[PDB]
DNA sequence: GATTGGATAGCTATTCACGG
DNA sequence: CCGTGAAT
DNA sequence: AGCTATCCAATC
């Protein structure tokens, strides 16, 4: 309860005092210091007038928890759910308004009961301030008096996330979408003289800006209001109902047109259709973003920046580093604009390894305590406290290095970030386990046998295979030809198929001579802790046993139960045996189905349904092979121009004595000479270590040529071992090339060779890496 | 309440159960991986006999907070006060042992009451741990039921803290102590095959190890005993009396002999009085040596961490950061192995300014809010939002860039960190304000007048000054001639000496149409709102007032006293008039004295204690004097040696094409054919770069080196001009030399005009901070 | 009791889907 | 009712 | 994102 009253709050003065709403803490700390500016200027808010409280986050979804029923007069009641009437937020917002649930405030009488004139929400401009809780705050008043929204007792703070500002010009530009702010950039000839400033959240606004700002107080207040169409809007954002949400999140977002804009800002009232389809829908697409797995890359946008991250802090050495630090360094390198606390634990996630964890081939080696296989891996320690390392043996061989430089890019403020997406040598969408829920959709994916894959991808890519005439497909690409089955790894129990549906059940034995049931095996997935409560809450199953227990070390389970006398007869009585399910794994609950939620995201932004792992393959293989062919064509100009450059200097190297460099003056001097001398201008620094660059720009950029290279020559190199050494990598050079322009003309497809051999490499670094139980160089 | 209650234990088994108390989770989850064994460790221990608790804060002293009463009837009895009865750790301590504290515990049928037979401490190894924690923990069960130290129910875990393994067997050798290992590694021939390990804490262990650990459990577990001597021990380290403190640790500690500690290891019984005498010792040194600032760097040593840190990271740019992302920088970089949110409280603290703060010369820029005059500073915002950067101009005139290569440095691990102290140009120990206690002393400062200060400087570096000759002493260097007076910087009260003693008073005024009393100043360093609830707590005061009101801004002084009608008379009959101070301020209490208490910590470990600032003065003399001969002849040497391969470079370049490199082979014939032709071979990189090599360093290391200053050359330097620039840059450095030495003969000591010029401009950057409120560039 | 700095770490609730 | 990951 | 208590000392 942060509530700071105003003087005027509940008495004679109730109907012109205002009630702010932070979103956090950082609102708060603005909002107080905005506030306590008196006596510097005699008009604007101040605490004899305003009110002053926190939401504390995301706040509770309404529209979901309440159930209408009718009664015998037909009036139509909403009883609000336990969780609803316990809210704390809720219960704070609702007593300092002084609001009741029976009113429906049609009047002004009934509104002069309120102990404030009016609420104004104050959240960041970001995402998830202005979409995700004003939305919720929006459908929480909808909902239960809507007839205050249309008296516009519902007001927002609207601050801008763009200024832009002109030396010599004492006001800036503001803008409150990045798209009006980057159409006025490209409509305006040069920015250079001006400065742009954003602000991510309330966290800004130097104590300058805070003052201007509060200058103009009600310049900044904006009104809600209702219109017909947002009912049938309100229902579908936060309904009960996820069809309509899959049906309107399958586009994109319209914005708004000039004339709507022009009308917001001219009156300072805001339509509420209007702001849940801009704002909640443009924060739903990026949760759907945020949330959902790449199918060609197979992992979240915070796990690819955390990789990102990784990659570049362990490049230099592989040392251990605390998962504060290490995710402190991501968040400066990649630009985290979130909470450290969900990186560290995305970090953590990522790390864990044990039977039955989310991840087969995790990309870090872990020290310290990180979960175990009972209690779900929840009773990992603290991020200040364990260290993680990258999985270089590992990540060298998924991940090639030399493709790095050709994936698409994502780009901030004009700055590289983490990659667009990974194409790993084998597809990780289907290779690991995961379950988690979005707006719209949810994912779950069960891993499937790595020999399976293995075979697959090798038919597909063999030209050798017995099968690689018929995986390739003259008729239709529907028809499956290969097993694709479900890995067992770190399984001990079976896996069985019946109809459409896979099983997969845990493995017992029973000693009736003493009467003792004991497992050894739960099925796939399931915490022990987590199973035991589910096998005690039914007192069905209860009833029989006299008590169960367990003596799993850290890997192996085993529970032991001692059950009533004479039991089992009545065991198999009450608990019907079938083809499906014995009766002990019936009593027992050692079955588990496996049920895939096949939804991903594409390239280019977006959802995408698919029906069979299959079809993730086969979306898969082509962007691997064009991967792999871009490569081979740049590596083939490179080596062109190392060739002409090499050859360049040796050339020079000859005959240095002879030119006399030190006779002449100045650079140009010695470049003019050497021109005449006909040596070609290239650009050393183009070529010695390109770039991300491609290959049109590359012949571009070696068009334009300079005489560095021969400028920054040692005199070292002037030697005779030194021009051996270079004549010999030359030759290098030479048989690369032929050799790749050999690869080029290579059926089915160019680098065929080159995949099967990355695919063994892949394959031994994870026969290594199980055998060590994924800690390298550590056993 | 973290517990988890051994099976047996409850009054059946109590004799044989243990009681576990650890730090924190991190030792709850080695014990409980340890506990948890079965199958694989028959003879082990487990929860049937084993308790577990987390103290979850810190322990309180007891022996200060009780108070020893005799009753009439000839028995003392301790009465515990409030706070001591209502600790939440002790009070669970209490009730999970079910001790009572009226029961002596002198026999064996009152100590089967205990519902434990044992506890067992289980603490980090580290100073804290083991000094702070165990000393508290011993000091409570002895000051309350000595028997049971006696009788053997309190025992502590000892876990190794470094172990080293040899490779290629499975059995590594621990030790305990950091001596003891280094004793062992230096009397050791060699160690390459071998592999030292750190534990800090048991935090880091092996699975493995912890299996072994819990192998042979009864190993690891020593009971304290106690004997004679202690009782008086314990009085004196935690006792009300902090003269036997002062009188104790103006010592080092003596470490325990090797018989001492052979029979501890076999017996397995721990002295109390040892324990004593070298683990909280220990601590208590390296309390003091950390809270206590150093009297020439004026400093502690997280400050002086946090300045080292911020000149090495803003070194490349300027560019403002969040003070967390700074503090996890300072945290990497200088190996500060602490918890980040005191690193965060005292960045903060270093970066704050307002009137009457403690640091006049703050040595950071603080962007955001850093608290002001009223709350006495708490008032800044988080950590999270609030930036900092480099005060760059009052750093480089404070502390020179040239004299960091010549401090001595602290060594972690072989690698360098933060000096071990700094000398700036002025002494800041006596500029600061500062206030706050260590472990037997107390340390306090008020600032001095800039003005008394230069002055003071400028007469013992001047030479020409007229008071120049009677500064210097020819009869006795303990006199003090000029004034040294508290400053009044941002001070509008007045400052009167009386006796031994300053005393600050603040400004009123009073008027008679309606008796309105208006204090317009405090006394130095009192916030409002602490002065307004001591004025308003005494009854005599405030019952002849009745309201207080204060409109004061961010740096005024105003309040108005609302007294009551027909007043002042018994004001003045009642608050005595003094010469010291008039009878309206004795009701206002706007007088303050200045106490000093100057206890310093001396460059090479140790506290020392002074008389009068113009000691300290005086003692910082000598170090900035020797520092300025240092650097000048460090950097006479480097000159010499860059002179003279400069010259050799030149030589080279001019006539380079007659030897013709190209014809020679490799290094070794280039090496010695410029050997032949008289070449002389220098260490290129370190003359180029020496950065911490001393004078006799460059000596030494000069005519051991190569001809890599030849063979790394350039083809762009062979041209004119680069040779024109080359001889410029010779012609140069032979003016910077004769300077240099024209400076070396220069009365009353080499470098006297040097120290003028940079105390004139580090007075301009001070005048042009205070000019900008220490805003640069912000204005 | 209060007050100053530099050190000790572990809790506080939700949103989004679709099956038990 | 619970439970997953990524966010306030 | 924030919120939770104590140790040292000497004067108030
Ligand atoms: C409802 O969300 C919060 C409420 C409170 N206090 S209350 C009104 O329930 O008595 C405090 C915090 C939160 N929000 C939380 C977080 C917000 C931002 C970032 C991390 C957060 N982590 C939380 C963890 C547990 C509980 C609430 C959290
Ligand atoms: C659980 O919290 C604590 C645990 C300990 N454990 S131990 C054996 O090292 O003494 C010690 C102290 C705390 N409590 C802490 C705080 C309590 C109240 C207010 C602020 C606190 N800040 C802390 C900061 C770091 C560590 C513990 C703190
Ligand atoms: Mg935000
Ligand atoms: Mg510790
Ligand atoms: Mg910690």
């Amino acid at each position: 309860d942060k509530y700071t009253r105003a003087r005027n709050a509940g008495g004679k003065k109730a109907q012109d005092c205002m009630l702010l709403a932070a979103e956090g803490d950082s609102a708060l700390s603005l909002l107080r210091a905005g506030l306590t500016l008196g006596k510097s200027n005699p008009s604007g808010p101040s605490f004899d007038f305003c009110g002053m409280i926190s939401l504390g986050g995301v706040i509770m979804n309404a529209c979901k928890k309440v159930t209408n029923i009718t009664t015998d007069s037909g009036e139509t009641i909403m009883v609000r759910n336990e969780q609803l009437t316990n809210n704390k937020v809720l219960q704070g917002i609702v007593q300092v308004l002084g609001l009741d649930f029976n009113c429906h405030y049609k009047t002004q009488e009934e509104r002069a009961k309120l102990r404030y004139g009016c609420i104004v929400a104050c959240v960041d401009q970001d995402l998830d301030g202005c979409g995700k809780i004003l939305g919720l705050l929006l459908a929480y008043f909808h909902l239960f008096w809507p007839q205050l929204i249309v008296h516009g007792f519902v007001k927002r703070l609207l601050t801008p996330l763009i200024r832009v500002y002109e030396k010599g010009n004492t006001v800036p530009v503001e803008f409150y979408y990045e798209q009006e702010f980057d159409a006025w950039a490209k409509k305006q000839t040069s920015l250079a003289n001006h400065t742009v400033k954003y602000y991510k959240g309330l966290a800004a606004h130097d104590t300058h800006e805070v003052k201007s700002m509060f200058k103009h107080f009600d310049k900044m207040v904006y009104t809600f209001t209702l219109d017909d169409s947002a009912k049938e809007l309100f229902h579908i954002y936060f309904g009960g109902e996820s069809e309509l949400r899959k049906r309107e999140l399958c586009t994109g977002v319209v914005p708004l047109t000039e004339t709507q804009t022009q009308s917001i800002h001219s009156v300072r009232r805001i339509p509420c259709s209007l702001h849940l389809q801009v704002d909640t829908k443009a924060y739903k697409l990026d949760a759907i973003e945020r949330q959902i797995p790449n199918f060609l890359d197979g992992m979240t946008r915070a796990r690819r920046k955390i990789l990102a991250g990784g990659l570049k802090c362990f490049a230099s050495n592989n040392r251990e580093r605390k998962v504060f630090q290490f995710g402190g360094y991501v968040a400066d390198h990649m630009f985290y604009h979130h909470g450290d606390m969900s990186l560290n634990t995305s970090i953590i996630k990522a790390a864990q390894y044990y039977p039955g964890s989310s991840h087969l081939y995790p990309v870090f080696i872990g020290i310290g305590s990180f979960g175990s296989r009972h209690l779900g891996g929840k009773d990992a320690g603290s991020p200040r406290y364990i260290s993680v390392q990258l999985a270089s043996e590992f990540i060298k061989t998924m991940f090639p290095t030399e493709d790095s430089w050709l994936l698409p890019y994502v780009f901030e403020d004009g700055q590289r970030a983490e990659p667009e997406y990974y194409v790993p040598v084998l597809p990780l969408a289907i290779m690991e386990y995961g379950a988690n829920p979005s707006e719209g959709w949810k994912y779950t994916t069960w891993a499937r046998q790595l020999e399976d894959i293995l075979a697959l991808v090798r038919a597909y890519v063999d030209k050798n295979n017995p099968k690689h005439e018929l995986l390739h497909y003259a008729i239709d690409h529907k028809i499956t030809v290969l097993p694709l089955r479900p890995s067992n790894y770190n399984f001990k129990g079976h896996l069985k198929r019946f109809g459409q549906y896979y099983y997969s059940y845990g493995t017992y034995v029973v000693s009736e001579q003493r009467n003792m049931i004991t497992i050894t095996e739960l099925p796939l997935r399931v915490p022990t802790v987590a199973y035991i409560e589910s096998i005690k809450k039914s007192s069905n199953r209860m009833a029989f046993i006299e008590e169960i227990v367990d003596y799993s070390s850290s890997e192996t389970i085993e529970i032991l139960v001692k059950l009533k006398p004479n039991s089992l007869s009545r065991i198999m009585e009450e608990f019907k045996e079938t083809e499906e399910q014995n009766s002990i794994e019936n009593f027992l609950r050692l079955r588990n189905c496996l049920h895939s939620h096949l939804n991903f995201v594409k390239p280019k932004g977006g959802i995408i349904e698919f029906n069979s792992y299959y079809e993730i393959l086969y979306a898969w293989l082509p962007y691997r092979r064009d991967l792999y062919q871009k490569r081979l064509m740049r590596e083939r100009a490179v080596l062109k121009l190392r060739l002409i450059m090499e050859t360049a200097i040796v050339r020079y190297i000859n005959e240095s004595a002879d030119l006399n460099l030190s006779h002449y003056e100045d650079e140009k001097e010695a470049g003019r000479i050497l021109s005449e001398h006909g040596f070609p201008p290239l650009n050393q620094s183009l070529i010695t270590s390109p770039e991300f660059a491609t290959i049109e720009e590359l012949n571009q950029k070696a068009l334009q040529g300079c005489y560095t290279y021969i400028l920054s020559l040692q005199a070292r190199e002037l030697l005779i071992a030194a021009k051996t050494r270079r004549v010999e990598k030359i030759k290098k050079m030479q048989a690369r090339l032929d050799k790749v322009e050999q690869l080029l003309q290579e059926s089915p497809f160019p680098g065929a060779s080159v995949w099967l051999e990355e695919i063994d490499a892949v394959e031994k670094a994870i026969i290594k890496g199980r055998n060590t139980q994924w800690k390298f160089h550590h056993h």
